[PDB]
C-alpha cells in the first residue's frame, strides 16, 4: 500500500484497467516535450533533488575555515484532480463500453498541457529555467504563409551549424503553426517535402505551446529526472462520485543553450 | 437443413458455386463500412441482442425493494430479395461462361448501400444511431474544388488530435467526392499526394452515402456485431423462375463520439 | 475487486462468515419457486437480455429492403438494502453467538418475497408475464374446508391430462392454504394421505403468494435464468452501523402456458 490509495478507492479491477488504458493513451497523444527531451527512468518518490554541480561561497565558520555549499535544483510534484460519477465505474462490469471518461481526459490534458509549459516556457516557482527562455540563439520570427517556413527552418539550422551543434535537428511547432504547414500551400509548393528534406524526423505536435523550437537531439542537452511517473491515486468518494487525481513528480534541466532556437510565433 | 432452404431450389451445384462467386464479388466490391469499422465474426442464428452495460430505473415491485432493468441493442435482418430465369441455370451445366446474374448483382448493391447507410447515416427503426449523426465533432464542409481538400483534412485531423484520439485515420468518400479528388487538378498541383501524406492508408469509396468521413481505425469505437453473415436463401420458384433473397443480420454501435468527424457534401 | 465492494466495509471475517451462513439459511428457507422452476447456473454480470427468437416487422430502410427487428427479454435486477449496529459485528470476533442478524433475515425475506411474486404473479415492469396470469387453463377455486381440496386437485390433475402435459405434477401453496391442508380434519379423514396419492411429491411452502398452484415438472415449460444470483454488497457505514444490501439479477419465461393450472384463494 502506497500513497496512491488506490485500493480504498471504490472502482472494481475492470474499471480500474479500463480508466488506466485511456490514461495511457490520452497521455501518450498529449505528450510532446518527452520526445525531444532525454526522459530518464522513474527515480522513485523519494528523489527530491538533483546536484547541479555548481558551489556557493558562505561566510567562513570561524577561523581560516573556508565554507561553500553545494547547489541543487529541486523536484516538483503536478497533481490535477477530476470526478466520476460511479455510475460508468459500476456498468463497466455490467458489460460497457461506452463509459463517460471526459473528466480523466481532461485532467490528462491539462496535466500534460502543465508539464510541457514548465519544459519549454519555464516554471519560475519551481525554479525550472525552460528550453526556449535559456537559449543563447536569437529567436526567429515564423512568416503567416507556409511557403517562408523552409527559409526560417534553413537560418535556423544555420545558427546551429555555426554554434557547433552536431546531431539530429527536429522541429516542434505549436498547434497553429502545424496546422498551417500540413494545411499547404494554393501554389503547389512541396513545402512540407522540402521541411523534411532538411529535418531528420517527423514534426512534433505540441498543442501546450504556441509557434516552436528547433533543437538538437544528440543527447545531453535537455535533462529530464522523472522521480514518479503519471499515476491514478485516489481522494476521496460520496455515494455517487469517485475523486481521482493524476500525479507526476519531475525536474528539468537546460545544459546546453546553443543546442535549440527558439520560433516566435507569427505577427 | 437450415433456414436458407438451398437443397429445395432447382439450382444445380455448377449454378450455385458461379453465383456464390458473383456474390461475393460483388460484396467485396461494393461493402465500405466494414473497412474502417470493427467487425466480429458471427455468432449465429440465435443472436438477437447486444448488453449495453446500462440500467433503467424502474417502479419497486414492493416494500423497499428497488429494481433496475438492463438496457440491450437488438439485432436487425435485412433481406433482399431477386428472381433468377432459370435459363442461365440450366445452361451453367451446359457450359455457359456468361449467365445473366444481373438481379443477383443488384440485390448485392441494395443490400450492401442498405448497411452501408444503416452504418453511417443511421436506421432509427432498428435503434442504429450512425457514425455521422453521434459525432461529438463539428461537421466539415467539403470544398467544391479538389485544391481545397488538403486544407479540410487537415482541420479534421486537428479535431481529432484535439479531442485526444490517436491510431490512423482514414477517409471515407462519396462517390462524387472520390471520383472529384481523383480527377485531378488543371494546375498541376498533387493533392492526392498530399491527402496521402496525411492520411493513414488508401481512400475508401462509398458509394452509398454522400460527403465523407475522416475516422480513427484505433479499434474499440465502433462495433459491429454479426449474427449472420450475408448469405443466399430460397423461397419458391416457377416453370421458368426461382426466387431467392440475399440476407444478413447485425446491429451497430458507436462507442466513442469524438474518434469521427463528418464531412458534408459540398454546396 | 468488483462491484460489491465487500473489502470496503468493516466487517471482519468470521462477522462475514456468519452473516452468509444466515443468509443462505434464511433464503432457502423462503425461496419457492426455485424448487418448481427450472433454474440456470449464473451466467455473469454482463448478462442483460434473452432471446425469445420471435421478429417485428419494421418499415424497410429503402429500396426494396425488408426488416425485422429480434425480441428478447430483458435482465432485471433486484436490491434491498439494510443496516447492521456494528456491535453484533465487533461482538462476532469477541465470541459471540447471539448476534442480532435480524435486519438481515427480514431483507432476505423482502427479496425472496419479491422474486416469488414476480416469477408466479408477473411484474409488468420488467416485462415478466407470470405463471398464474399467463396460464391457458381455466384457474381452480380452493374450497374453505381440507375435505374439499382432493376433488379440486382431482379435477386440476384432468385438466393437465386433458392438455396433454406428462410428467411429475407439483403443487405450492400460499401460507394459508398450507396450514389449512396441514392442519387436517375433525372427521378424521386421511386427506393428506390422499393429496400425496394423487401428487408426485411435497407440497410446496410458498409465504409470497396466496391460494396455490399446480404444475408439471416435466422440465421446459417455465425458464429463470439468472445473471448474478443473491449476494451482499456494501453500500456505506457509520461510526455506529454498517449498510449493506441484497441483490440478485434474473429474468423469467413462461413457455408453455398448459403446463399450469392456478389455484385461486378461497372465499
Amino acid at each position: 500500500m502506497n500513497n496512491l490509495h488506490r485500493e480504498l478507492a471504490p472502482v472494481s479491477d475492470a474499471a480500474w484497467e479500463q480508466i488506466e488504458e485511456e490514461a495511457s493513451r490520452t497521455l501518450k497523444r498529449f505528450l510532446a516535450a518527452r520526445r525531444v527531451v532525454d526522459v530518464s527512468d522513474p527515480q522513485g518518490p523519494a528523489f527530491s533533488a538533483v546536484g547541479t554541480g555548481h558551489v556557493t561561497r558562505l561566510e567562513g565558520p570561524g577561523d581560516s575555515v573556508g565554507a561553500v555549499k553545494r547547489q541543487s535544483q529541486p523536484v516538483v510534484e503536478f497533481r490535477v484532480p477530476f470526478i466520476l460519477t460511479r455510475q460508468a465505474i459500476d456498468d463497466v462490469e455490467r458489460g460497457s463500453q461506452d463509459s463517460d471518461w471526459s473528466p480523466l481526459k481532461e485532467a490528462a490534458r491539462k496535466i500534460a498541457g502543465a508539464e510541457d509549459r514548465a519544459v519549454f516556457d519555464g516554471y519560475a516557482a519551481a525554479g525550472i529555467g525552460g528550453i526556449r527562455p535559456q537559449s543563447s540563439n536569437s529567436p526567429l520570427t515564423l512568416p503567416v504563409a507556409a511557403s517562408g517556413y523552409p527559409d526560417v527552418i534553413a537560418r535556423a539550422l544555420d545558427q546551429l551549424r555555426v554554434a557547433g551543434v552536431n546531431g539530429p535537428y527536429h522541429l516542434v511547432l505549436g498547434e497553429n503553426a502545424y496546422t498551417l504547414i500540413t494545411s499547404g500551400n494554393e501554389d503547389g509548393y512541396p513545402v512540407l517535402q522540402h521541411i523534411h528534406r532538411l529535418i531528420d524526423g517527423e514534426i512534433v505536435w505540441a498543442p501546450a505551446i504556441e509557434g516552436g523550437v528547433l533543437l538538437s537531439t544528440r543527447g545531453g542537452d535537455f535533462a529530464m529526472d522523472i522521480g514518479q511517473d503519471i499515476s491514478i491515486g485516489y481522494l476521496s468518494h460520496t455515494a455517487t462520485h469517485v475523486e481521482l487525481y493524476l500525479q507526476e513528480s519531475f525536474t528539468f534541466r537546460t545544459l546546453t543553450s546553443e543546442a535549440v532556437v527558439s520560433l516566435l510565433p507569427s505577427e
